[PDB]
């Protein structure tokens, strides 16, 4: 089937959990396959799912997102308008437990 994809500028929404790790954590644990994934793919963020602390799950987020950004600009300066996240989801969070 020809099928084909939208391209607006939708290119900086984070939909993959980026800035919330609590949340992609709480999807990873739920997810076999994508925790499988990430074990296969990048072992040291799985690592730190596999432990459950959400502290080093995010501390290891942000040091691969860095990681992620210096090789992703030098791609990026050649081509970047390719959206896949229509639905990107987002909440709100909040910590009143006293």
């Amino acid at each position: 089937s020809q099928q084909s994809h939208s391209s607006p500028g939708e290119i900086t929404s984070s939909p993959q959990g980026l800035d919330n790790p609590a949340l992609l954590r709480d999807m990873l644990l739920a997810n076999p396959h994508e925790l499988s994934l990430l074990k296969e793919r990048n072992p040291p963020l799985a690592e730190a799912l596999l432990s459950g602390d959400l502290e080093k799950f995010s501390r290891v987020l942000v040091e691969q997102q860095q990681d992620r950004a210096r090789r992703e600009q030098e791609r990026i300066r050649l081509f970047s308008a390719d959206p896949f996240d229509l639905e990107a989801q987002a909440k709100i969070e909040e910590d009143i437990r006293q």
